[PDB]
């Protein structure tokens, strides 16, 4: 299963819910030089990272952006 | 020392030597899906995997991939 993130629904999700995550993609976009500004796949470890950040488990994570759909229901 | 492989330029180079690291690439392009230009960007770690399977120090891998001109 792939994790693609929609950039434009992330960034109108607020702070409060998506801050972390939304400072988490702007450090890959910077490091990529990658600013298409539609859409970002991450690594499959990166969802890990993120759940420690979130403190919740991968899987929780996972449905709560789903939920936002800012990531595909592929995953 | 960023990985980034000139695909065109490594064609060139003989298959005793291009062979491995041309095969490895396929499989990374066909992991990606990634069929559009003639430039590999490999990851970091990457360069181990490549120095195991060629059964070379990293350092002698990363230096005639220099000179085979597919590094810059
Ligand atoms: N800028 C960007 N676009 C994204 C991202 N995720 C998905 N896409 C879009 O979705 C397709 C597949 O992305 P992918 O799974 O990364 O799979 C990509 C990726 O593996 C690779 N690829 C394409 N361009 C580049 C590149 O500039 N650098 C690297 N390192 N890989 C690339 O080629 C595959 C197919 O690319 P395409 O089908 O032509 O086009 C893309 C692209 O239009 C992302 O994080 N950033
Ligand atoms: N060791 C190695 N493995 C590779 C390489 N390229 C692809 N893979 C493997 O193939 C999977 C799919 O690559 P992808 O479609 O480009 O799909 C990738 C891609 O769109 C993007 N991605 C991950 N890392 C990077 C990165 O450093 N740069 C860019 N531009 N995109 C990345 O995130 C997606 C998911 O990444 P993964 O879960 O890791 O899943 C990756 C990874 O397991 C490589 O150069 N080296
Ligand atoms: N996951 C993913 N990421 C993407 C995709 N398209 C672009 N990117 C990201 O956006 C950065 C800039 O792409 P670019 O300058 O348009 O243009 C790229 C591209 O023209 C070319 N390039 C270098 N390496 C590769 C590669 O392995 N595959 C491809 N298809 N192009 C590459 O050099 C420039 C910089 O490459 P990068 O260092 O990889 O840096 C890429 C990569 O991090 C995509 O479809 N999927
Ligand atoms: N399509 C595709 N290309 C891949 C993948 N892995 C690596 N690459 C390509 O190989 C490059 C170098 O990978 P790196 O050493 O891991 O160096 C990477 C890595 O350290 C980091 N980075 C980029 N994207 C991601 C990501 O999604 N997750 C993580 N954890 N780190 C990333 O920033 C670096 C520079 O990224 P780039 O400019 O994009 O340059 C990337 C990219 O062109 C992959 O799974 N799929």
């Amino acid at each position: 299963p792939k994790l693609v993130l929609d950039l434009e629904r992330l960034a109108t999700v607020p702070a409060e819910k998506a801050g972390p995550l939304q400072r988490y993609a702007a450090t890959i976009q910077s490091q990529r030089g990658d600013y298409n500004g539609k859409v970002l796949s991450i690594r499959q470890d990166d969802l890990r990272t993120l759940a420690v950040i979130y403190d919740q488990s991968p899987s929780v994570l996972t449905e709560q952006l789903i939920s936002w759909g800012v990531l595909d229901a592929d995953a």
